[PDB]
RNA sequence: UACCUGGUUGAUCCUGCCAGUAGCAUAUGCUUGUCUCAAAGAUUAAGCCAUGCAUGUCUAAGUACGCACGGCCGGUACAGUG
């Protein structure tokens, strides 16, 4: 199930500034880049032992 | 530039030093118009210190939910500067 989906915003209202939500940056998640770093490093491993 | 000169005697040769003589280095005195380079609290006290400064640092690439600013949908985790 979808994570990014639930995390926590949250609200901002400043004096005439208009307003806005903010989340974090989810860290320690599962994303296609950190896949293809292991795959990377995999790959390397694989010309090293050619 | 491998150089000497005055002084012992009534006078003479000599030992021999004193003094002269030129540079260099620190201080000091007097004087001082341009211009270039340039040493400089070592000597006495490695004595004592008011105050200020002299060591900080971020990229695309460690960590950004500081609206501190800021976008184009404020129902698309993280737009960016930071």
């Amino acid at each position: 199930d979808d994570v990014r989906q639930y995390v926590v915003r949250k609200p901002l209202n400043k004096e005439g500034k208009k307003p806005r939500t903010k989340a974090p940056k989810i860290q320690r998640l599962v994303t296609p880049r950190v896949l293809q770093h292991k795959r990377r490093r995999i790959a390397l491993k694989k010309q090293r032992t050619k």
